[PDB]
């Protein structure tokens, strides 16, 4: 596993035997691919604040993350931040479909 | 005005002056820009739970709703649903800011 593989697994670990985390997490659910170098994973994340750390392409993912490993590592240990990264295009996203949700949830409560 | 962004308008007078949909839309910030046959408009949402319906392109959208008018009204009037939509292509969805703020915040937890 690359770095960055073996602490996403990590945090999923920490995430599903720490009910506090599981409290801060609580209330959305996706699925958050990774595709580091063509390394594949997959992230499940349940509306109850638990994981689930998954290796290969789960087939319909809300988006994937598709970035080097050295540099997701590094965004990781808090030395780059995934939004700043985002804006100088040191990584992409692919899908929409949790815009889609967002726009479904804000109609629904007119 | 086309009669899904009249309704866009009119749903923020509302959210703006009703204190129970401003709690339950509270916690959330972004900009969702609108392009509806070339009509521009967009609505700033803000954490409080109160918005900003502005005429015209904002500078750096959340994301960009790229919609038929009339489809996007049958939506507005729940006749179709944005996710299933979506996920049939009768409309795009422009930005993935979003998907990076979401990563960001998951990683500050660790």
């Amino acid at each position: 596993m690359s770095e960055a593989k073996e602490l996403i697994k990590k945090m999923c670990d920490l995430q599903n035997s720490n009910e506090e985390i599981q409290k801060e997490m609580a209330g959305w659910s996706g699925v958050v691919q990774y595709k580091l170098d063509g390394e594949e994973f997959y992230v499940e994340y349940k509306s109850d604040g638990t994981c689930e750390f998954k290796e290969g392409v789960h087939s319909s993912p809300t988006f994937t993350v598709v970035a080097p490993p050295d540099f997701w590592l590094a965004v990781l240990k808090g030395q780059e931040d995934p939004v700043s990264g985002f804006m100088m295009g040191k990584y992409r996203i692919e899908g929409n479909i949790m815009e889609a949700q967002r726009l479904a949830g804000v109609i629904k409560k007119f």
